[PDB]
């Protein structure tokens, strides 16, 4: 009864993988780093653009500390993106680095704002520290007051028609990282081939807006990454609950990677660099990260096989990676069935209230690709198999 | 609020080990044996003397498979006891080796029943795997039709009277191994110093009366040791149970050591061999025997520190080691505090419906000697730190 059917030979997106950001963090420790880039298999870093007024003239104080964030991930064997939350106060129509009174680039800032991502994008080369992607702002449709510059839909395309070819010429694009993941934000560039053609990666927030899948941008190629969230709380229902966001990205909005809010800024991170101890979401999301490697693909499990318990699978380099959540309060028992591959050696990992990515000595043997196990309380189970 | 105190100044018996036994499974395999003593930690394997006509004219090739079995434990680490069902046929009042009309030995064959007993002992000794203990009986107060022998309290008493200074200048000596565990059965002997002199451990089972302390024969210096019981089941609410009866004996009982019955004999022992797999059981006291070392003591714990869980500990080498049981369906956080000991290093290992004997990762902070952890539903966690 209600197994949870996964079939193999219906492949859905390419994992691009699940990380974090350093925005506001200082220059992270090798142990923070270790800790969340080698033990919990992070693999995606977002630093952010600090608004920088000597970029060109040679002065980048401003971004070292980003510099330094991105080689050590990168020497972990991560890859390196960059947000910036609003260009210098001289491009802002309200003089100034923050949102007040909804400022945005000067359209006469716009060549200059180009020259300066660009100039961000070589220091990071030039340093040892090649970026794998650039965005053009963060919530171009907040405007709070911390660094922020809003951009309507029509200014992003104003803005890519004449600059996008310079900066996709340079290196990946991502746009509009919505606060709300609002895809009329980025459909007028997405409809425009002239536009779209820049455009690599389409990233947005999940602020006050339920996860949905986004076709266009599916349909016109492009990755579609969730760039930015956090949740309060690292108790098990809220650890739990992340890991439901993380399947629901992969799942209904069928992402190609998540990337979870900052590291260590507040109480609501990952990593606590005063205690030097790590927050148990980091455990949630290298359940998924850890054991989904490089170049795998999502494919069919059933999403909800019995009430509270959600699964998704992934399978690459001869292998086959479930991921297995309970959301209830008691353990549960729970059948797998794999269709379409020959499965062996089976093994599992669970993190929840008492266990963190703990690897289980469960024993468990497949035969025609079926399995079962169980699943503790308010936990996420992930299993690993030869296929 | 509620939490389990330990106290390492207090301390109570000494722990001789855990184990099970090989009566009736044949000549187990290294497999099975390196499942059972080396992975899960048992140290002690209770034999089988089968009944053996041959014994005086150099034939036992009836006790080769205990041989066998006593080599693989000792090879591993353990130490080995024996128990008779029996003696043979020709010393039986019945003229058989089972318990029909409540067959005894016939007091005409006392000598020939110690020289049997010196003839076992030696046996092992002459080939490699030297006893430990020997005890005179399985089960005096049951006369089933399989193989059996009734005694008497009174009985005993004579017995030993004649022939205990023979016996037990070889070897330890365990009585009775009541069916209950009734202390009446070994009183007469206790409580006469000619004939408590000569025993070493008294034996006892758990079939229909509940666990008690003995205090006769802790206070004549004996060794107290739970030698056979088993429960029919390996869902968690049975594994358990399992581990509360552990509990049970180490801390009402007092007992130094506890031994499951067999391994291997029917579905309710430790290991199946027909299909190479083991028991959940198995791990219930791999949580006790794994981690309590080599002349550790008990020391006090709250017994039970809030409902359905259950706490004992144990000190020796530095080490202190603690054991948590959580009867209830759901996880519970549960306060720990080490007194008159200097602890750090925690670590921990659960054994539930999921995990086998599981190191959690868990971040395990002491301050003072306190610490607190999440105890799964149905489990048993081992702690182990530095002290
Ligand atoms: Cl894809
Ligand atoms: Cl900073
Ligand atoms: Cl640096
Ligand atoms: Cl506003
Ligand atoms: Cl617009
Ligand atoms: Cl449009
Ligand atoms: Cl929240
Ligand atoms: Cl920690
Ligand atoms: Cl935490
Ligand atoms: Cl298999
Ligand atoms: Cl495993
Ligand atoms: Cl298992
Ligand atoms: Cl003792
Ligand atoms: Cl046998
Ligand atoms: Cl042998
Ligand atoms: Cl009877
Ligand atoms: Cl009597
Ligand atoms: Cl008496
Ligand atoms: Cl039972
Ligand atoms: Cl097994
Ligand atoms: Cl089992
Ligand atoms: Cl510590
Ligand atoms: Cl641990
Ligand atoms: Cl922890
Ligand atoms: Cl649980
Ligand atoms: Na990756
Ligand atoms: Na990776
Ligand atoms: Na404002
Ligand atoms: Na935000
Ligand atoms: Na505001
Ligand atoms: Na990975
Ligand atoms: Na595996
Ligand atoms: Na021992
Ligand atoms: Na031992
Ligand atoms: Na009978
Ligand atoms: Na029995
Ligand atoms: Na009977
Ligand atoms: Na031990
Ligand atoms: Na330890």
């Amino acid at each position: 009864s209600n197994d949870a059917t996964i079939n193999v030979a219906a492949k859905h997106q390419t994992i691009r993988g699940f990380g974090a950001s350093s925005a506001w963090c200082g220059a992270l420790s090798d142990t923070c780093m270790d800790t969340l880039y080698k033990n919990a298999g992070l693999d995606i870093l977002r630093v952010r653009i600090a608004p920088n007024e000597g970029w060109n003239r040679g002065d980048y104080r401003a971004w070292a500390d980003e510099l330094s964030n991105a080689k050590k991930v990168r020497a972990r064997g991560g890859i390196v993106f960059a947000t910036p939350w609003t260009p210098p106060a001289s491009m802002k129509t309200n003089n100034t680095t923050t949102g007040a009174n909804k400022g945005s680039l000067k359209p006469s800032s716009y060549a200059a704002y180009a020259a300066y991502l660009k100039t961000f994008v070589k220091y990071m080369s030039d340093n040892g520290a090649p970026l794998y992607a650039l965005s053009l702002q963060n919530e171009p449709d907040w405007a709070p007051d911390y660094d922020a510059c809003t951009w309507t839909a029509q200014q992003f395309h104003d803005f890519l028609k004449q600059y996008g070819a310079s900066l996709s010429s340079t290196i990946k694009i991502i746009m509009p990282e919505s606060l709300g993941f609002n895809p009329a934000m980025s459909d007028p560039t997405l409809n425009d081939p002239t536009t779209a053609q820049y455009v690599s990666i389409i990233g947005g927030h999940l602020y006050g807006s339920p996860i949905r899948d986004y076709p266009l941008a599916r349909n016109k190629g492009k990755d579609i990454w969730m760039t930015e969230h956090y949740l309060e709380g690292n108790d098990p229902g809220t650890c739990v609950k992340l890991a439901k966001e993380i399947h629901d990205c992969m799942t209904i909005g069928n992402m190609n990677a998540y990337v979870y809010w900052w590291i260590s800024g507040d109480q609501n991170g990952l990593y606590n660099t005063r205690t030097n101890e790590t927050y148990k979401k980091t455990y949630v999301m290298g359940q998924f990260s850890k054991f989904i490697g490089n170049g795998y693909s999502r494919v069919d499990a059933t999403n909800s096989p019995q009430s509270n318990v959600y699964v998704s699978a992934y399978t690459g380099n001869n292998k086959v990676v479930i991921v297995a959540i309970n959301q209830g309060t008691y353990p549960v028992n729970q059948s797998f069935n794999v269709q379409n591959s020959t499965v062996s050696n089976v093994s599992s990992w669970v993190s929840s209230g008492t266990l963190n990515m703990a690897k289980t000595n469960s024993n468990i043997s497949a035969a025609n690709g079926r399995f079962n196990a169980s699943l503790p309380a308010q936990s996420v189970t992930t299993f690993v198999a030869d296929a």
